[PDB]
């Protein structure tokens, strides 16, 4: 588990369940290439995106599909997605947890980075 | 010297007509009323105090979030938000809060 | 585990370890009475505050000692504490997780409430 | 029609001299430069666009948080913050962001 994503819903006070998450990695030609994707569980967590072998150094983008989440709850949200873009593993492998907190017109994200 | 600004993360708007009470901690560790008001159409509450009144000490800003949410028909978690801080050269304090039904964030802008 | 507290540090990207947490409950005479206290672990979590028997309906205050946390890291913070005040168990027992994210001049908190 | 405001949660201040670039999504799903500037002493960036230029569509506001933190000597996690949204009666948009080294929050104030 070198990359984990956790999503919470600030309106309902609950995990944000069935949220699609797409991860990209910057290629040598400076475009975003697909890297991994998945969906949050009933706990709001997404494990198993990648492996220690696959998760090399690079610039990664995690795009959390908040628009589809809100629309499925019958709410018209503001943002297309929540995200982080970050350089990973530059000083060696780390474990990253990306935690996102969602409201219809707002989001916040934090990273928890541990060594391992 | 002290301004409060409140935003609503659900509706994407200023939080209007929110009651705010400020207290200063007394020598017996109790909370003495100090200033209060309601946020304006811009979500701001100006005019709470004067330089001469606002001395160093511990202050509590209580934002009545529960009444706010209920007046909008939205189910809230917190009773209120209580933002407690120590006031310590030339300085103006803005206490800013961003509200959601089951979460809030606050930050201080000290200039 | 009907009440859990998790604290994260937004400056370091880490759990906030060894953070004191004090929980109070409003008494019949409208004052705050002590209810429980503890400290976050190396994961930033605090389990074992209370029990299903002890955690009755009431208005609770969770005071997270953020000032001592920052001061121990050699930083002068703004707030005395991070907190939540909430009515608990009004529609029957629930499990509450209070998640706090700390910066020297800011904090945010969220509640995750589950039935169980 | 579009304003950006940035706050610093570490120093308790406006985030001053932060580069901001706005992009509009083109028909081929690429990001076409639209507006840019640097936040002022108040943390605000006004004058990005005009009513006639700001049409419905998908916009990205990229805030260069990494350069901000490094100019303050503080070690940052994100490359930048990318705030992407759809613009849809009379409306003004404020994109507000609160920055910490390993976290940011953003909200929209639509009036
Ligand atoms: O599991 C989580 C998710 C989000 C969190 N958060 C993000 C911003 N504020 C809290 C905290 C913990
Ligand atoms: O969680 C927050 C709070 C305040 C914010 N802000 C208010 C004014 N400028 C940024 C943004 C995000
Ligand atoms: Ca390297
Ligand atoms: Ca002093
Ligand atoms: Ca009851
Ligand atoms: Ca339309």
């Amino acid at each position: 588990c070198p990359l984990m994503v956790k999503v919470l819903d600030a309106v309902r006070g609950s995990p944000a369940i069935n949220v699609a998450v797409h991860v990209f990695r910057k290629a040598a030609d400076d475009t975003w290439e697909p890297f991994a994707s998945g969906k949050t569980s009933e706990s709001g967590e997404l494990h198993g995106l990648t492996t220690e072998e696959e998760f090399v150094e690079g610039i990664y983008k995690v795009e959390i599909d908040t628009k589809s989440y809100w629309k499925a709850l019958g709410i018209s949200p503001f943002h297309e997605h929540a995200e982080v873009v970050f350089t990973a593993n530059d000083s060696g492998p780390r474990r990253y947890t990306i935690a996102a907190l969602l409201s219809p017109y707002s989001y916040s994200t934090t990273a928890v980075v541990t060594n391992p």
